């Protein structure tokens, strides 16, 4: 249930009905190749295995508004840690040994780190009994030879052109077979496993491949796939757009836009904000976000979409005399900002224009309306259903004297400015 | 025919000589891929079958300065709608039986629109004929097959590590001769349809494929292609550089900067400005822009490039005090803000260093000239043909009262300037 | 030898021990691939030369905090100058009648250029004479066929769904086999070409492969590889975040952030900086950078570190009123800026919490440390080996009364912070 409410005062709407799904963590896992050492349908074997033999060459070269307020991670530091620990000496080797008789292992590693190991691909004991012996016969060993092969030349493909660091994760590095069953074998709830398996695109792309070490005989690179520990949380998503004056006199006008903007997950008590929108992914009425590009807020911070005025949050603006004309796409609708001599319309498919906007900002629903023209400017909007409303209210940029408005401010508030207005006032 | 003028008093450049293609729309076709529903050379076609089973679960398994100022739009909203249609209950059977004995025909659809539909691979066909009463025989059949098979897994390869959306649009999506044909049967003028199929790439790379639906034995993407609603239109782009004052005392100088540089273009009366000029690309002398990532302004926004003192353009300006050196490169040559003990210099290829710059801003064409050296930096110099003009006039920061002068002002401009001194002169 | 230190007084940690590989210039070079022009093993070629001729087909197709002070470069400049020279008449034939009996040769151009140029693929002494008297005997003219083909395939596939211009440079592009011996035919210095050879992942990283011409027989794109001009002098990455007080009343704080954080190099006597530290990336203590996107600062920029007040170089620093928390993961430990209400912590693997941290700013090592935590963020931190050092110092934004604290500055100096502030006491 996606619905909409359009603020008129503030010129921002807020899209609600989303589940969150918020990756806060990291699971690693080992993902091993043991490979072989060696020297008509033979011919065919014996490109093949020259394919093979500068593959490993390969691998073995390879190894020789608000976003400024966030903070800065390092994405692949946990990974990176497991992989630190597999260049120890005989420490694949303890890898190595446990995936003896067995495909997947859960190998106790040394620096106190618990891995699940896979071996993916066996090409070593493929070489050293199908192969090994030549010899033509049959043409089946050939296919199933080139089959196995060929992952491994796109694994080795991916790592070369990306400095041993891939994402998304692809299906060579790790089949839907074996990320499911790596799924259904992580420490995490029910309703975790099946989110996860029923979005395994978007886990892929929310995940890492990376690079370790190819030591006797012996590939090794560490997945990085994603925990999933928000599921479910309340989500909405809020746009803004400049809400100016509209006197015709060019220059007299004053603007303030609500900064704010972004996605809102509900958090453990708190709320998580995330600036850079693109950092979401929407999957129906579901949105995957990372907690790594985020502010930790104050669930107060929600009164500035009813009360921007409110007392227990100081509502973020920035403040200009920059009124040009534009328009943002909701998830419901579309606000228009429309200033100056700008033409400014919404539309339906059949029927063209069915409203033109006058100046200031406004707000049209999606029911009916296909496309939205700002100027030059043709947007289509979002066609999901859901119900929107229109929230009436007087456009606060009409409460400010613009003799005393402080513009050019960026990284501001309802109360910043306040201080400043009062600080004018005081020259007198 | 190129040429450019540089701005001695604003250390402003702008080349013109540009034609303009600008999407301003978008043009939805759906493509289909009918499928089969299944169970030496027979050995390659039953390895060939079961990529072919699995690339069908991987489908089934993938539905389960002046940026700041621009509106937010939603890129794929019509394609998505296009595709919303399609999971209408035998909506998908109109086109399945309106593709019967044809390829590509224009099926009317239920919510009121009329797509081009487009059969680009019949699986079904070929796996229900050639292939479902095995019997090696020919080794004719198995090679075709991998062929048509082999499109069907690009496709599946790109949608799922691309979670179903891609740009730009591959050959394996929709093929040349598709393209062009589709090209070919759009309602557009000639001088459009010639400007597509003479530049494929750049129409690739400027559309959208939407994975939309695998029902009833039919595979679904719909792709969305750019409409050119905007050709041969004059084109400038403008260059930008830190203009200061030049004093031997560090932190005594004043800077200031056109915030206005980017792509422009003549465009129904106004004028299309694109501040991210990477969202544009020029191939000879057209540019392909984009119109969502553009603001709509009066024509006498270029009066800035004449005089930045004009009374019917507020010229766009920023100021500091960081008196950094620089350099831009342009159409035809270069831009040099040179400042402090910056070593800035012009070279030729055989020559060497041709032209030292003293400090503050200057300009070089391309004529004669290879490479500018700013400091560390190292640019090579665009080496188009075409004229240029050294436009001399006083440094307009030398105008300025560096003690009443506002520094770091950045949304800002020659009148909010002149506001913000006069302001301070009332300080006395 | 990285070491680390943290500046209790200023919030920003300097991590040290880093040796430089920064991309001065571009070497350019042209790479040639002669076509032939032409009309069951034999229908495995048939199908194997329909696939060149469309390959063909579509290469002719193809052809008919501080960042903003940065200047803007023309990336690909020098070896589209180079490419505008093949296109003179009977150009090509000089490269083309240079590389008769030879692969590799140094080619004197007309516009006094030398480039080396190469012949990587001979498809056309193939084609015309193991293919052209037909006759399907043996299967290796077969496979060898389909191998020379692929490249071609890959190099089109690559031209077409990047308009032209790649990068990283792709072994397709250019084999390890080429790029090694390209690398050692360069007129550098031994260290380079050893720095090269033992990392061309990066070098194809840094480097372009650009589409030139197919013109009589022949295809000739450039290979733009990365002078690195600068080796082995010190690199230091500066890490900053928000420094506030700590009042317990919300929006009495104030706050500064050190602006210049990014990769410092030592450079001909200057330094070279690099405001967005993804334009490096560091292989072990090797950072390779790209001078293209940096400054050229004096060496005393370095004193902002040790004393942010010294009188050689005016430190940089934003201001504001917004006390969010963060935290920033450096090379060895972790910044934390916490304030209002935020829980933050550091925790070790097997132990959980070990240090909570209260408001203000401070850090902890990696030593011992394996994840950190702001709010609902969690950062895992780098396991990289290496001491730190813990700078006690009273943070310096204890000195500044909030009366006449000018908020909201981005572009801003210790020094106009200073004039603003006694320009604020002027008014009394
Ligand atoms: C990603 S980021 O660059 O870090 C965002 C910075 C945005 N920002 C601005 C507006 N602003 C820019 O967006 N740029 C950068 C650009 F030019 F790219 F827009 C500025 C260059 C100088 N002065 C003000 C610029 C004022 C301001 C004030 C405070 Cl206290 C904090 C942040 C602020
Ligand atoms: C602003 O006005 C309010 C009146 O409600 C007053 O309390 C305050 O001191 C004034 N000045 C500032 C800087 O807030
Ligand atoms: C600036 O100077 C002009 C004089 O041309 C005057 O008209 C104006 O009132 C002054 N102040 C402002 C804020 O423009
Ligand atoms: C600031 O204070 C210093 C005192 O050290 C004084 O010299 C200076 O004139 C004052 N004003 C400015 C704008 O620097």
């Amino acid at each position: 249930n996606i619905t909409e409410e359009f603020y008129q005062s503030t010129c921002s709407a807020v899209s609600k009905g989303y589940l969150s799904a918020l990756r806060t963590g990291w699971y690693t896992s080992v993902i091993t190749i043991e490979l072989s050492n060696i020297k008509a349908k033979v011919k065919l074997i014996k490109q093949e295995l020259d394919k093979y033999k500068n593959a490993v060459t390969e691998l073995q070269l390879l190894m020789q508004f608000l976003g400024f307020l966030l903070g800065v991670g390092s994405a692949i530091a946990s990974g990176v840690a497991v992989c630190k620990v597999l260049h120890l000496e005989g420490e694949v080797n303890k890898i190595k040994s446990a995936l003896l008789s067995t495909n997947k292992a859960v190998v106790s590693l040394s620096n106190g780190v618990s891995v699940l190991t896979f071996k993916v691909l066996d090409l070593k004991n493929y070489i050293d009994k199908q192969l090994l012996p030549i010899s033509i016969s049959n043409i089946e060993t050939v296919i199933e030879f080139q089959q196995k092969n060929n992952r491994l030349l796109e694994i080795t493909r991916e790592f070369s052109v990306n400095a041993g660091v891939t994402t998304p994760v692809s299906t060579y590095m790790l089949t839907n077979s074996e990320l499911l069953s790596l799924i259904n074998d992580m420490p995490i709830t029910n309703d975790q496993k099946k989110l996860m398996s029923n979005n395994v695109q978007i886990v892929r792309q929310q995940s890492y491949s990376i690079m370790c070490i190819i030591k006797e005989e012996v590939l090794a690179y560490v997945v990085q796939l994603p925990l999933y520990g928000v599921i479910d949380t309340p989500c909405w998503k809020l746009h803004t757009s400049p809400l100016c004056t509209t006197n015709t006199k060019e220059g007299s006008n004053i603007c303030l836009t609500r900064t704010d903007r972004g996605w809102y997950c509900d958090n453990a008590g708190s709320v998580s904000f995330f600036p850079q929108a693109e950092t979401c992914k929407v999957q129906s009425n579901r949105v995957f976000c990372d907690t790594m590009n985020s502010l930790t807020l104050p669930s107060e911070v929600n009164l500035c979409n009813v009360d921007i005025f409110n007392p227990k949050y100081d509502c973020k603006i920035m403040t200009s005399k920059t009124d040009v004309s534009s328009s943002v796409i909701t998830s419901l609708g579309a606000i228009v900002s429309c200033y100056g001599k700008t033409k400014c319309t919404a539309s339906n498919k059949n029927r063209g224009i069915i409203k033109t906007f006058s100046n200031g900002c406004d707000y049209v629903s999606n029911k009916g309306v296909d496309t939205v023209s700002v100027g030059n400017t043709l947007y289509y909007v979002n066609k999901q259903e859901g119900k929107s409303l229109y929230v009436k209210g007087e456009p606060i940029i009409n409460f400010y004297d613009p003799l005393v408005f402080p513009s050019d401010e960026f990284d501001a508030s309802i109360s910043q400015v306040n201080e400043k207005i009062n600080q004018s006032l005081a020259f007198i």
